[PDB]
């Protein structure tokens, strides 16, 4: 498996790590329909989000996605620096794929 | 997909964006029958729901109809600023679709 | 649907308003066989108790039996006080239909 | 319904109160298979544990189980005053049936 | 049942106790698809993972699985220092069996 959050990006295409080194600035939640999701904004103006469970995803994924969202709530909550994110792309805002906290 | 709360509450019909700017004044919880939900208030008085699972919600919206009880549960708790709410206006308390918390 | 816990109180037989007004003194939890349950109690004495699902309760409180008790447990853990507690009387202790917390 | 640990935990045979009132010394937590349980220890020199789920327990304490394990864990990391403790003295170590916190 | 961490560590093939009596420097989350997984490192540059679920793995560790994750979230959160760790050392990075954390 891999060791860092940057081997794990790699292994896939269309992903790239942004490293924030900061909290989060803003965070968003929604229950409505088709867009049950969560955005985050940085003070840097970068802006992400943990897409709504589709057909891209395999059930693995569904257990993790609600898992993410978890984690950004409280990461936020408590003002916790977020050191790099791996996201996807080809997605607007880009796709959280994972996430490392440090500091 | 939308990337702020403003974007998202423009996709849907019955909706609108309060500007909050304030932590929630109080919490209420009920496990009555058919009273399964979640009311929020500010100092102003204004007051919000998570409305009972019903008929108007889709499958996918489950998780996040529990999920956003959790999310107004903790931000009590800590006493954390909620900026903005994306609501439906066509139930009264005003019911939330999204909700937005900055710092 | 009901803007507060008083009203919604209101809308059942059994029921009755407890103004508290203060945080949990005590907080007991139990795995225990047909009596997996919760029951807190105030420095007033009053004692209340989260009931072990049973017949009595319809399949959509379920979850919110679940989180009644994960509100208490936090709420105890984090000292936050407690408005007003809206329970059914002909149960020994009260039990807990609904809870408002405010500062 | 019993409205004291006390009370509860004398419903039961094999069972008995510890008074602990104390924090929680270490917390251990396990996921490898046949041993998936949580075992805390006192300065006291006493060794609990929330018992693998088995043949023993019924459906209905199936949450219970998980629950408890959540509570032991949050107590622990809170530094938070158990005050008693319900356990069956037929389980090495001795297994929790019940817990207690007071303010 | 066992009543440490080492005890219980030994009972398995291919396990080890690393002791760590340090808070986790960083904390690694993956919704990736195939590698839903947390990483966690050390200061000491030691690094571990909460492995993806997989055909090793029996029905009551999936729930632990999840639980192992939680905990370790919540402890790099509150930079709990983590006294012990059992793990499976025929993978890479080692995958973490179970945890420990003391007063
Ligand atoms: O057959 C195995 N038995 N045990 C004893 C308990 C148990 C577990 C599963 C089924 C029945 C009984 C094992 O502990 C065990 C471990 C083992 O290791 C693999 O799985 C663990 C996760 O549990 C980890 O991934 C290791 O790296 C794997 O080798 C294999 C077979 C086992
Ligand atoms: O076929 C694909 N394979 N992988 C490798 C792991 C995997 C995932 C699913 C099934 C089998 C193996 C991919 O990682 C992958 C990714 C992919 O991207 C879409 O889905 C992700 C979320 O997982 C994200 O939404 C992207 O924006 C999408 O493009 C497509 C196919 C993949
Ligand atoms: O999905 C929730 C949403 O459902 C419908 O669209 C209703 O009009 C809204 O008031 C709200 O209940
Ligand atoms: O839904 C729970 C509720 O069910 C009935 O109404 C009982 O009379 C109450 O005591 C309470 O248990
Ligand atoms: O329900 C749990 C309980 O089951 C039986 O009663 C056992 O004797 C106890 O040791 C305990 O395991």
């Amino acid at each position: 498996a891999p060791q860092t959050i940057t081997e794990l990006c790699s292994e896939y295409r269309n992903t790239q790590i942004y490293t924030i080194n900061d909290k989060i600035l803003s965070y968003t939640e929604s229950m409505a329909g088709k867009r049950e999701m969560v955005i985050i904004t940085f003070k840097s103006g970068e802006t992400f989000q943990v897409e709504v469970p589709g057909s891209q995803h395999i059930d693995s994924q569904k257990k993790a996605i609600e898992r993410m969202k978890d984690t950004l709530r409280i990461t936020y909550l408590t003002e916790t620096k977020i050191d790099k994110l791996c996201v996807w792309n080809n997605k607007t805002p880009n796709s959280i794929a994972a996430i490392s906290m440090k500091n």
